[PDB]
DNA sequence: GACCTCCCT
DNA sequence: AGGGAGGTC
């Protein structure tokens, strides 16, 4: 295997800084955040070059070169490299074709992860897997500069003969625009969020972490009270001794592995024993202490009181974003003692507010868009409260005769529809017979009878064509569609279901986020953009700009697309994320 | 290092 | 329907 021919380079030259280059900014631990550059490589016209970060990172003519819009770079996974620029002082401009997101629109199945995965979908293979150059786990390390250099210029040599045919594709997907318009431009916009990060009131999670740290010593005692001795709660081994030899529960789930412990179990053999809502206690506290305790106090930055997510933009099978160490999309809300984890998260600045945003039904709004049925799209034009409407449809009943537990069902069979989900599954999530679970879903078609021709036109044309799509292009290659085994056909019809609805939401947030970071601009407003959480956009900004925020964002993420039936967007603002409901 | 419950939308 | 993050072996 003969070197890649390139010139080592001592110093910046001018022919390293023509207007089309192929650009590797390397950053090798996992999480970009103030992290080391390990080396540059770039290639174009002139030739291939590799550069230590010491040398280029110091040259002017380099830095400026960098951020010159006009100068246009080709590159995989600029984010990282843009972040880890950020923290330096130093911008990245011009970058008008990320390989990483050519990838992930052509096919968010393969997975691509590094250069050599994407450059195999078009037989290309002469780099090799970041894996093979930098190892796994603690064997995991920067080799010496020639076996670098090597590869950092076979990465970019790559990624200059990758352009063009990727780019071939994605046009005759119609996904051209998709890249250029949306997922890059929404990349720019998450270097920035992710760089401006939150922060964090770390004493009032210690605080909060004592009180838990009590409660939990407290139900722990009570447990082995009621078992009437010692064991680590935390083991499925122990526990399912304790809770299934010693004390006799039924045995209503097993596990591949043994007994389950789940919490839907443990709610129905509460009866039996007071050890029970013990243990689901002590479940939920050390679930908040364990994560949303020491796990975020572990990322928070000491010097800033900052976290720095990590939004994976090119992960998802569906266009959504996903959030790491910390992810700030799962933060609790549901159960009040959770949610006050939420005022943990505060404004950056003295006088600023927390500002969140988010879309009302989002994806029962797109299906009644994309199914057209007219009786969904009615009951959204009239805003509706959609889950009492389905009930009142389902069950034939007047809107006085909708009692909780009716509108509770409905809801459940509205969610079923969006997952694409079949008897067997609402059942389970009902706690229900599965007879009994088909009647509900016979009842909402008959009710929505464009909603089941939708679910049933989508089926087939996944089958035709081997993928759906959404609103804005983005594609999910399904070929289990066509399996002659039933729970794999079947999950499969789920996602060609599914699909259209979730990735046809994702593609319209990630629009708002563009066109709102284009207002905040045009507007000269401090507010800025902290997180997204899938229909939701959460920002901080002085106090003195909520008034303008309230009619702004929530116009600017209305107007994202035009569709058949209006969209909704609620929101408030507060001293805290809290707050901010 | 691999494989196997609970938090969010 | 999508995701991320301690015990056992
Ligand atoms: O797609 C974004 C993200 O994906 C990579 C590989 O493409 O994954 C690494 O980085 C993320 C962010 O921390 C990690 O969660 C993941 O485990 C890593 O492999 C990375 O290059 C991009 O930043
Ligand atoms: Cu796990």
């Amino acid at each position: 295997a003969a070197k890649m021919a390139f010139t080592l380079a001592d110093r910046v030259t001018e022919e390293m800084l023509a207007d089309k280059a192929a650009l590797v900014v390397e950053v090798v631990e996992e999480n970009y955040h103030d992290a080391p550059i390990v080396g540059i490589a770039v290639v174009n016209e002139h030739g291939r070059f590799f550069l230590r970060p010491e040398t280029a990172l110091a040259d002017p003519q380099f830095v400026a070169w960098l951020g010159d819009e006009t100068k246009k770079k080709s590159m995989f996974d600029s984010k990282r490299a843009a972040v880890a620029l950020k923290w330096k002082g130093i911008e990245l401009c011009g970058v008008s074709f990320d390989l990483l997101l050519a990838a992930y629109l052509l096919d968010p199945a393969q997975g691509v992860d590094d250069v050599a995965a994407a450059a195999k979908m078009k037989q290309y293979e002469a780099v090799r897997p970041d894996e093979a150059v930098y190892g796994k786990g603690a064997k995991r390390a920067v080799p010496d500069e020639p076996v670098l250099a090597e590869h950092l210029v076979r990465k970019a040599a790559a990624i200059w003969a990758l352009e063009r045919p990727f780019l071939d594709e994605l046009r005759r997907n119609e996904q051209d625009r998709l890249l250029v318009e949306l997922e890059q431009p929404l990349s720019s916009i998450l270097a920035e969020m992710e760089f401006a990060g939150v922060k964090v009131d770390t004493k009032r999670l210690e605080q909060m972490g004592e009180e838990l740290a009590e409660q939990l010593r407290t139900v722990e005692q009570r447990i082995y009270e009621l078992a009437g001795q010692e064991f680590n709660i935390n083991s499925p081994k122990q526990l399912g001794v304790i809770l299934f030899e010693k004390l006799q529960l039924p045995v209503l789930k097993k596990s591949k592995t043994g007994y389950s412990t789940s919490a839907d179990v443990l709610e129905k053999l509460a009866p039996y024993h007071e050890i029970v809502e013990n243990i689901l206690h002590y479940r939920q506290l050390g679930k908040l202490q364990s994560t949303y305790i020491e796990g975020l106090l572990k990322v928070v930055r000491p010097d800033t009181k900052k976290v720095h997510t990590i939004f994976n933009q090119a992960l998802t099978q569906t266009g959504r974003l996903s959030s790491t160490e910390p992810n700030l999309q799962n933060i609790p809300i549901r159960l009040e003692e959770g949610r006050k984890i939420r005022q943990a998260f505060v404004p950056s600045e003295s006088d600023w507010l927390i500002f969140a945003a988010d879309y009302s039904q989002i994806e029962l709004r797109v299906l009644a868009h994309i199914a057209e049925d007219d009786n969904l799209m009615e009951a959204f034009r009239r805003d509706l409260d959609i889950h009492t409407k389905t009930a009142m449809d389902i069950f034939q009943v007047s809107e006085d005769e909708v009692t909780p537990n009716m509108r509770r069902q409905a809801k459940a069979v509205n969610f079923g529809i969006v997952y694409g989900i079949s008897d067997y599954g609402l059942a389970q999530n009902l706690n229900i017979s599965r007879k009994e679970a088909a009647e509900f879903i016979e009842r909402y078609f008959e009710s929505f009878p464009g909603v089941k021709r939708y679910m049933e036109n989508i089926v087939q044309e996944a089958k035709q064509k081997g993928y759906v799509t959404t609103l804005l292009h983005r594609r999910r290659y399904l070929p289990d569609i066509t399996s002659r085994n039933f729970n794999v056909r079947s999950f499969a019809e789920r996602m060609a279901m599914n699909t259209p609805i979730q990735g046809s939401a994702a593609d319209i947030i990630k629009k708002a986020m563009i066109d709102l970071n284009a207002r905040l601009k045009e507007e000269r407003l401090q507010a800025r953009l902290l997180l997204q959480v899938h229909d939701e956009l959460i920002l901080e900004a002085p106090k003195e700009e909520m008034e303008r925020l309230c009619r702004l964002v929530p116009e600017v993420m209305e107007q994202a697309v035009t569709l058949r039936v209006p969209l909704k967007v609620d929101y408030h603002y507060g001293s805290t994320w809290y707050d901010a409901k």
